[PDB]
């Protein structure tokens, strides 16, 4: 017997039993189901993944909502439901995890690297969760933004590696007016702070520019924006191609930074072409 | 979609073909069935076989991979049995409409990269000095039901300690599939089913009755504790030549962070010259 699912209207269920039943219904009824992993505290960006998805023809959103612990509820709710979203997944921890932490997902070599260094353990949980939500929806695409970029290669990475069956469509970071990412981490930068955190995405798109004059001078351009910039205290500022390997001479690649900002840690990155 | 012919063994190597075979059955009404193996098919996996295709309106899907991820030296890899042909007759022999046999390169075309790792059982028993050896397996199975996504996945309870671990695996990612485990297949004198059994002289092979005559002996002494059990099984090794015991254990059925009670499983490996043997059996304690 199916969970009542009511059309055009959100629904919304906390056993993952309950949105695995729904899910495979509604596939069964020609319904394209659509995935938007979150974190909840939505905004924007998260709006603009529902965007992304809600656009699709035949689309049922589900929108997860997990506070994952290996990695405002009624204001989200109604967000989601002013998007015309139909399926809210809201789980507690002991549904994801009822017999506590056991079987995980082990990321590759990459994982190490650049977020990785001051959170070594960080995309194992959020890999882990991934590779469960996917499993309980069975989406036939998932949405996730190119702000945690690093994140989003992880995730095509456990896809390829782990055969699954779905799209991954990564959707552009949307920005506050003056470039700045947005991310819940804004609201604790002090004005100095908020106003020197520009730096970051200011000096991503003027390397983006620079680039037609080559690597170095994209690289260049970059830090000499942070190095105008007070207290942004930059962790890394690394060229790479667009799966996160080493540059190639010439040709597509992506540039990521990271800063801390009195005690907030900022991130950005951006495509960029070679030449 | 590839072609497949029913009631014919159709043979696929590249993992698009099978998975989409499968599909294009689920979607007709089909049920598929999946037994992941690593060829060198014994009468232990026909029984896994046989098992699948009483599964009504079964289609049955039988892997033959042999798993690089799941070996500790390629020394070891290089020495497992292969048999490809008589591997395929003895599934055209039983009915089976799908062969998988994937290439390394397929299966593996970036290398190890992600990987499942396992719970802490995986570093007991069969895991202690193998300590990467479950995540190979569980890595190489969640593949397979991956590609395959089959409604039922057999595997025997001979491999028990690996049969838990899948347990594991489908329940804590959350997979849609149902774990059948097959009761062990034995020789006539009680010889557990196994590829390995290739391995053993005409001393040996009398010897290896042992594991089996142990096992047993314990589930009827299980009536005086465990102790008694335990002692039984020990003294049917002790007396048999030749037969260097690794563990004896006895532990509870999920072999997990729990006090054996009244039901358990009783698990031996032991040596026949180069050869490690294995066996296990169910045990009720205090009957
Ligand atoms: C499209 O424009 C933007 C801009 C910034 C964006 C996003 C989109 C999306 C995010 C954060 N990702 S998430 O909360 O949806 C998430 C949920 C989740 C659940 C399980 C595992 C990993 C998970 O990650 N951010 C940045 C941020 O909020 O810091």
């Amino acid at each position: 017997a199916i969970p009542a699912f009511h059309p055009g209207e959100l629904n919304v269920y906390s056993a993952p039993g309950d949105v695995a039943d729904v899910s495979r219904a509604l596939r069964l009824t020609g319904r394209r189901v659509m995935l938007v992993p979150t974190m909840g505290a939505l905004h924007e960006g998260h709006l603009a993944l529902v965007r992304a998805a809600k656009r699709v023809p035949g689309s049922v959103v589900v929108v997860s909502i997990f506070v994952n612990p290996m990695q405002t509820p009624d204001d989200d709710l109604a967000q989601l439901r002013a998007e015309g979203v139909e399926i809210a997944f809201t789980p507690t921890t002991a549904a994801m995890y009822p017999d506590g932490l056991r079987t995980t997902v082990q990321p590759g070599p990459l994982a190490a690297e650049l977020e990785g260094g001051p959170r070594p353990t960080h995309f194992a949980g959020v890999l882990t969760v991934v590779l469960k939500l996917l499993q309980i929806v069975r989406p036939d695409r998932v949405f996730f933004g190119e702000k945690d970029y690093q994140q989003l290669v992880l995730i095509r990475q456990l896809v390829a590696d782990f055969n699954l069956d779905v799209a991954v469509v990564g959707v552009p970071t949307v920005r506050e007016a003056d470039g700045l990412a947005m991310s819940s981490r804004n609201r604790y930068l002090d004005p100095a702070q908020r106003a020197a955190a520009v730096a970051l995405s200011a000096a991503l798109t003027a390397a983006a520019h620079a680039a037609t004059a080559g690597a170095q001078a994209a690289l260049d351009a970059a830090r000499a924006v942070l190095d105008a910039a007070p207290g942004v205290a930059v962790d890394y500022l690394e060229l790479r191609d667009i799966g996160l390997g080493p540059m190639p001479l010439n040709g597509s690649g992506r540039l990521l930074v990271a800063a801390r900002l009195g005690t907030t840690r900022l991130l950005d990155n951006i495509a960029i072409e070679i030449g």
